[PDB]
């Protein structure tokens, strides 16, 4: 590919999921990868099938790992031009009063501060090659899900953020852009619909909840963001929503 | 009540629903309303009920009707605070290739072009009053529906035109916002439910549509209508939710 | 290009501005292009210069000009797989009391209509490839703008559309998307900054009201065309803003 | 006053500015109100003021100051209505490079974990008495802002942690919503313009941020709150903006 030739990319959380499928669609576009995951298994095996895509072991939510992965990046590839924060978790379904405080702490710890803390590492290298961020937020930062007060909340803190920055950012003509994924079928998705009582019921639900009937694919995560990256040069802070349609209309969820 | 004493209010579609529970909120605040109607039956009846509330027959498509609903008001009462631009009608539902331009256009000018025109004819009064317009728009503006292509573009355009104007009359201090109710029990919601396959079974799904479980009652539209008008001095151009939460979280509406 | 290759796209005001850039970018694409205007000396010129694209007249407010467009656009090539309703226009900055409720119904069937009329004639054909519509609308719809209460309302009510219909034909497979841009460098907008008082200084006032520092080129709303058409197969429903971040933060625009 | 007597509301932070102004508010309408706050100079002069209300030294960040909040006001009045998280701070403006992970924990601390903590804490009696919750939030954390990266994420999480609650509390008839205010005049604005460069200027530039050209009071918040807490029954998950129409249009914040 060409879209993206002769750029230097980092994608968080890359090993499985939305971000190997992040991941393949840089490759694809002629970018190096920096494949950025906390275990080893997912993101070795795709440093070895693709050309032009390096694993580097780094939990996010330790900034030492963090700034060694910037400047790992920097001393092999010479440049940074893409930043792809899709590192973080969903916890099972858990009532409000079933959360702790200490929980959250952590939730935001790797959902918000790990992206926060990658940016700021690597903002002086993008603001030398005139690069981009974006952030991996989630739909129900925007409108809301049951049984999950501390995700939402840390992801309507990185739609928040992405703004803040975008604004920030923008005189040096850095981009800070976020895409908001629904439900996107991925190895947590599964796992979290296995803890369920019934678990192809879930899956059914999910697929039901988008108009266009199905859950999304990595790859199509993957696309939105080499297009933020590559090809929306006037878009900064926005939200691009990536969820069949779930936002849209009436659904399940006489006036006493 | 004294919340908006001394204040004149002029309710589209006061006759029935949510404009006739508009048109009970203001009296029981100390206003005077007129209520303005194309049929006669539920206006003229809550001018008997109502002290403090008078009936114009008004059809907001006719501009000749408009015009002399606001020189009537000044004319029997001196002073004009608040319109609130409630006439509209949801037609059935339809797919859209059961639409026509020719309805289109109608429905435009019923839900969009007579909120139009009776503010216009209003706004120097308003001006005069430093007074306040509230438009009722829908939630479907915002979150579409289905079946509903005609209906849910001319609320679209509504909300849109509420930002609009609330920018060009804000150097008069005249604030302009709308209301996006969701389902609210009406004699509309119970004559579409009618024509429905199952209407007993189209009412359950349009309770269970909120999180709430129920639907809204016009007496909570005109409490926000109340309050937009007599006590959110600093809002201008927002779009009031009255919804139940009906736009909140995933519903019913792997990858392949 | 490969990345719409094999496919047809119509463009509506394709002939300059924004809708000649997105004709660029889907013929830059490998797309065959039907470039529609009302207007014969730009979407001619650009005929002749581009190898796939051909030029046909046709008045979007016209239906008998709309169904020879699509009946043409089969004939001459077999399918149909994107439409993009881009052709509209801004009226020059009209306070409320100035403007009228026929200049409204005209701008209407321009900015709505012709886009609604168009989308209906092109929906069996794009349910037979399953295709894709793409409606231009604008940020100003969302947030409203100053001395424009018509072209605000159609706007939207154009954004507002696209999620109703997104919901309608999901269950057919075609995606129905929208683009806000914000200040794009076209020449609507050097002729409407010609009639200012100060053209120059319209012109800084407007690039200054994005965080980038610039207006948008017509080249980046048809990048985010292509991409809404070729690549964003789990995105319906959506309003992609191509705005600068204009919409972020505050500007201009003690509590006595 | 008689809107909502026989209830009892805790503010937080409710010593001066918003939180003083709610709390005025809510006293006004026939509510007992305790007043929380780190300080104790505002609340405790405000005690003696106020018929209705008394003061509890509470620091939000601090889970047994919150329990005893919540266990004082039980035994003192008997039951929990409404809970109003006004308690925050906005740091003075930093540049994303001169922001700290752990300045941003301690931000968030106080922003959205003590919010969360009074709210877990107080739900089992606003369940008894299907109360409500009142979040204050910002209009930033929606349209984000410049040098406050910290900032604009509590609040868009906060914001975002309103709508999941609503979900969550919903079947119980516990409603959850939030304010987002704009420039509102309090001691915290004054304080952080007088850091500034030239303070009358930033006093002058917050005061035309907004079509209605000044800035809100803490009265007009307060009126917001009591709106949401008596007369808002079918609202849930709502965010209500309270900012003088700063969100609408453009302003200061050719194509290349
Ligand atoms: N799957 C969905 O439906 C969905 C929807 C919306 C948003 N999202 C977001 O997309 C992102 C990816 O989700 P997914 O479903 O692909 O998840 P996933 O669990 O399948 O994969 C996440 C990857 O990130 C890695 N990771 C986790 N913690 C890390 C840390 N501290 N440091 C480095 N790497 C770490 C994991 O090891 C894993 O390889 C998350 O931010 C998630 O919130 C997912
Ligand atoms: N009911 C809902 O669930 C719902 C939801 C969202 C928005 N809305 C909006 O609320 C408004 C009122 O809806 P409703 O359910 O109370 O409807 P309704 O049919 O029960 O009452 C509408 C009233 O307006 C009058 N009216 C209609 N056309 C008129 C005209 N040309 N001139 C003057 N009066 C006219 C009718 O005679 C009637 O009295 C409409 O704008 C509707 O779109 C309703
Ligand atoms: N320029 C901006 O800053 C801006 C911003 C947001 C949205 N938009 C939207 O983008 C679209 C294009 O705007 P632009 O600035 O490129 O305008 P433009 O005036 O430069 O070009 C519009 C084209 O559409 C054609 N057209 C007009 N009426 C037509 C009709 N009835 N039938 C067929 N073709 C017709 C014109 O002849 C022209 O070729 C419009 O929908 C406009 O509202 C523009
Ligand atoms: N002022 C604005 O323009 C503005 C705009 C949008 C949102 N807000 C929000 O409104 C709220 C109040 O802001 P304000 O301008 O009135 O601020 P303020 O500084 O004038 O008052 C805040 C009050 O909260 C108290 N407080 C602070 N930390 C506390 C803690 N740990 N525990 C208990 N009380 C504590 C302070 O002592 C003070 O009495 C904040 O949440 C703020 O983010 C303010
Ligand atoms: C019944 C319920 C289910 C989930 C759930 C189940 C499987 C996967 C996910 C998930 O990882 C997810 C799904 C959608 C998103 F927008 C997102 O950011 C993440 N969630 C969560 C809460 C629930 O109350
Ligand atoms: C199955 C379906 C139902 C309706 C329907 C049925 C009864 C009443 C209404 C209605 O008057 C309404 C409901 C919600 C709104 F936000 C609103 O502005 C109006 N609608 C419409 C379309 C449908 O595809
Ligand atoms: C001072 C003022 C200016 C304009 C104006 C001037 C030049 C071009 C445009 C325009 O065509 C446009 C600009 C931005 C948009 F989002 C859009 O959809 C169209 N507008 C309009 C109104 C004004 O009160
Ligand atoms: C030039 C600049 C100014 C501020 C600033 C100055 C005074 C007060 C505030 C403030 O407390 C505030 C203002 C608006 C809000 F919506 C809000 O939640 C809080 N802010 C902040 C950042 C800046 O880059
Ligand atoms: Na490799
Ligand atoms: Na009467
Ligand atoms: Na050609
Ligand atoms: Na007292």
């Amino acid at each position: 590919g060409t879209r993206y030739a002769g750029k230097v990319v980092v994608v968080t959380g890359g090993g499985r999921g939305i971000g190997a499928g992040i991941v393949r669609a840089f490759v694809n576009s002629g970018a190096r990868v920096v494949i950025c995951d906390k275990d080893e298994s997912g993101g070795r095996a795709l440093e070895q099938e693709l050309p032009g895509a390096v694993f580097i072991l780094c939990d996010v939510t330790q900034e030492d790992d963090v700034k060694t992965l910037v400047s790992e990046t920097i001393r092999r590839f010479g440049r940074l031009d893409c930043v792809v924060n899709n590192a973080g978790h969903h916890p099972p379904p858990q009532r409000p009063e079933e959360t702790s405080a200490q929980g959250f702490r952590q939730l935001l710890e790797l959902n918000l501060l790990g992206t926060y803390t990658l940016t700021k590492l690597a903002l002086p290298y993008l603001r030398k090659s005139q690069g981009n961020v974006i952030n991996i937020s989630s739909l129900v930062g925007a409108i809301g899900q049951a049984q999950a007060v501390p995700y939402v909340a840390t992801k309507g803190a990185v739609t928040a953020m992405t703004k803040a920055l975008a604004l920030d950012e923008s005189p040096y003509g850095v981009r800070v852009n976020c895409i908001s994924p629904g439900n996107i079928w991925t190895p947590l998705w599964e796992e979290l619909a296995a803890l369920m009582p019934d678990p192809r019921a879930t899956i059914r639900e999910g697929m039901l909840a988008q108009p266009l009937g199905r859950m999304g694919q990595p790859a199509e995560v993957g696309a939105a963001a080499v297009f933020l990256a590559s090809e929306a040069n006037f878009c900064t802070g926005i939200e691009l929503l990536v969820t069949g349609g779930a936002e849209l209309g009436y659904g399940c969820k006489p006036s006493g």
